């Protein structure tokens, strides 16, 4: 029926890497920062790890996203480097140094452009459809779970909750009413995304509780248009929250209106002092022992 998944599910031994410091802790649990120095290999890769006490229910979850995370491989998503059989199972992934975006567009505000926010949307909606190609469905997209590699390079994380075809503030209605979870629910979300974006980190329908937001979306009242949103812009925001889930933009035509806003990002969001702002690029002073220091993106198999 379904295809086999071929994808290997990498043991990593304990003394093998080392954890550095903390950076950050939640409900999500805890991620560390790290090195990873494999075999006689002769490279140092920067890594985050993540272990959500020792219980068998956390270790199932863990495993259950372990599973997806391991499955995943494209640009602008994120993948499993492996996981380490300790009390508690720690999942080790790609260090993302700049955090979360939603973090990042609350930090960065007055330096973040059109430029930057519409190509962030062409890689969001990038990795979204290679996850429906995978016909899987991440049922937890939002700002805080797309991280920073560097400040033009953003990936699509936290597969806890992907599953194949509560955030009550990003969901589609039918997903609060029904339970229903689609790729078609994910391009709700998707939008709620882009509103948290381009309000540079806004609380989606904040103060308002979530037992209450069913009944908002039911009257017909949407997230507002954000300041320096043209029409353009906002009308694609509302596109993905629609009624009618078949009526909302599929991800492969996010990419294509996206990139062409991205190719006059002036023309689609007014931004004052755009185009004169500056973010760190990997041809900058002290960007990056430092020697043997290899990227995930770069370290390919054992
Ligand atoms: C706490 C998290 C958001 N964090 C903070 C970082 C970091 O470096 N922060 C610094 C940024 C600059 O300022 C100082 C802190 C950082 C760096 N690298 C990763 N690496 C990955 C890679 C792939 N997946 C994940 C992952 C999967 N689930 N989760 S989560 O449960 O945490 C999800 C709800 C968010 C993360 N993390 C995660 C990181």
């Amino acid at each position: 029926g379904e295809a086999p998944n071929q994808a290997l599910l990498r043991i990593l031994k304990e003394t093998e890497f080392k954890k550095i410091k903390v950076l950050g802790s939640g409900a999500f649990g805890t991620v560390y920062k790290g090195l990873w120095i494999p075999e006689g290999e002769k490279v140092k890769i920067p890594v985050a790890i993540k272990e959500l006490a020792t219980s068998p229910k956390a270790n199932k979850e863990i495993l259950d996203e372990a599973y997806v995370m391991a499955s995943v491989d494209n640009p602008h998503v994120c993948r499993l480097l492996g996981i380490c059989l300790t009390s508690t199972v720690q999942l080790i992934m790609q260090l993302m140094p700049f955090g979360c975006l939603l973090d990042y567009v609350r930090e960065h505000k007055d330096n973040i452009g059109s430029q930057y926010l519409l190509n962030w949307c062409v890689q969001i909606a990038k990795g979204m459809n290679y996850l429906e190609d995978r016909r899987l469905v991440h049922r937890d997209l939002a700002a805080r779970n797309v991280l920073v590699k560097t400040p033009q390079h953003v990936k699509i994380t936290d597969f806890g909750r992907a599953k194949l075809l509560v955030p009550i503030k990003w969901m589609a209605l039918e997903s609060i009413l029904h339970r229903i979870y689609t790729h078609q629910s994910d391009v709700w979300s998707y939008g709620v995304t882009v509103w948290e974006l381009m309000t540079f980190g806004s609380k989606p329908y904040d103060g308002i509780p979530a037992s209450e937001i069913s009944s908002i979306l039911e009257k017909g009242e949407r997230l507002p248009q954000p300041p320096i949103c043209t029409i353009d812009v906002y009308m694609i925001m509302v596109k993905c929250w629609m009624i009618d889930a078949d009526s909302r933009p599929k991800f492969r035509e996010l990419i294509i209106e996206f990139s062409k806003m991205a190719r006059d990002p002036q023309r689609y969001l007014v931004i004052q002092g755009d185009e004169r702002m500056h973010l760190p690029s990997p041809t900058d002073s002290n960007f990056y022992d430092m020697d043997d220091v290899v990227d995930a993106d770069e370290y390919l198999i054992p």
